[PDB]
């Protein structure tokens, strides 16, 4: 199952997930009803949507439309893979990267390892510094829990038992 | 329920990682040894890297067939994914489909949304919703997708399924 049905998940390569949370294609999918994916309404995001931002990837088009191409990921893209370089971290006062994208040593948002890798300053970092009482109590970046073991993430091993910091479940 | 292989390549929101065992997550638990898809802290390959594979969360495909975000992965030789460059398709370039369901404008530009996916939309999700079959002159879908016995064109039971005029039916 996709959308509420199934934890908020996505279909793959733009299939649309229908009202009654399964992926597909057409009018029973993408059409009324359509929670995520290619959908034939685009989703609101952006400043006009108050700050939502679009599933799967989407670009935020100037105008709080979500989808892909100039008009959505060129001038004026709020969210997603805009075609402007995105700037993160202290050399931004601290900003934080969107759905989840690493901040790089650089001060700059994306995924892969010239992102993730070393000198990441938040986000889905493949660093893995440890966190909480084992070390100095430091809190993970993001919200992200520190579980039990002293590592960041998010998941019922790292927000339920033992949670020691972040977005611990209560 | 799942994501991953265990979930019909069901994919995590917000590039959420999906375990080794099909659960959405982030942390070396979800991202690490077995991550499926999402920000893995070991990029999946693609592109002519990788025999033609797309990136799964519409990552951008760089140059050098890895999967990921930002100016190295979608700017400057990117294969696949939301890449900067335009996209060309449809009667202007060849015919050419666009990859992962996007819309071919009337433009001939890869793309979703209205401008995309309405009037004049050549191939992938569009949403001009066409006819096709014995009551469209027996008319078939673009990219293989299904005419169901309604004679609409899309994927699922309901087009794939019985009464399947064209397309990938099932069998
Ligand atoms: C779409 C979806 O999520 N379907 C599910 C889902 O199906 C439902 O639960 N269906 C509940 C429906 C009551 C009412 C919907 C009518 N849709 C319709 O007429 O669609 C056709 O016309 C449209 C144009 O008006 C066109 O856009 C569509 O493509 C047409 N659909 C086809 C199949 O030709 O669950 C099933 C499991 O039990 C599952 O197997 C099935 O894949
Ligand atoms: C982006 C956005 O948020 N759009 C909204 C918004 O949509 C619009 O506002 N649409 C207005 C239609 C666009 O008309 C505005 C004029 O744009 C000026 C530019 O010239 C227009 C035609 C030439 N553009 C063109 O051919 O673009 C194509 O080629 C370009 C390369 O030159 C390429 O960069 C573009 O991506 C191409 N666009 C397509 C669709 O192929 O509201 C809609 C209704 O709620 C909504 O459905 C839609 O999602
Ligand atoms: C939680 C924690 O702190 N993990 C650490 C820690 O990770 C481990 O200690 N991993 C040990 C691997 C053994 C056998 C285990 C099966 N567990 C399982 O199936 O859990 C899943 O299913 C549950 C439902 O049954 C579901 O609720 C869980 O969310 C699932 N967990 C995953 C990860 O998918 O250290 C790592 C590096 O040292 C670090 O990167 C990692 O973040
Ligand atoms: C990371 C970052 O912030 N990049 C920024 C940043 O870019 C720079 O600062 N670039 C200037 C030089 C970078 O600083 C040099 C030190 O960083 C070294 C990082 O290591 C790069 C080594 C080459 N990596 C590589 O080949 O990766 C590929 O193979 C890897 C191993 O298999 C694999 O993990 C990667 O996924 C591969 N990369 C790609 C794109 O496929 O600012 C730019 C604006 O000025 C901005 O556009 C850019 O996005």
């Amino acid at each position: 199952r996709c959308g509420e049905q199934g934890s908020g998940m996505e279909c793959p390569n733009n299939l649309c997930c229908s009202q009654y949370g399964y992926c597909g294609m057409g009018g029973d999918y993408c059409g009324k009803g359509c929670q995520n994916g290619a959908c034939w309404t685009s989703k609101r995001c952006g400043s006009q949507a108050g700050g939502k931002t679009c599933p799967n990837n989407h670009c935020c088009s100037q105008y709080g439309h979500c989808g892909f191409g100039a008009e959505y990921c060129g001038a004026g893209c709020q969210g997603g893979p805009c075609r402007a370089d995105i700037k993160c971290g202290s050399q931004a006062g601290g900003k934080l990267c969107p759905n989840n994208l690493c901040c790089s040593q650089w001060g700059y948002c994306g995924l892969g390892s010239e992102f993730c890798g070393e000198g990441c300053q938040n986000g889905a970092c493949s660093t893995d510094k440890p966190c909480g009482k084992d070390a100095g109590g430091r809190v993970c970046t993001n919200n992200y829990c520190c579980s039990k073991w002293g590592s960041c993430g998010i998941g019922p091993g790292y927000c339920g038992a033992g949670c020691q910091s972040g977005g611990c479940d209560g």
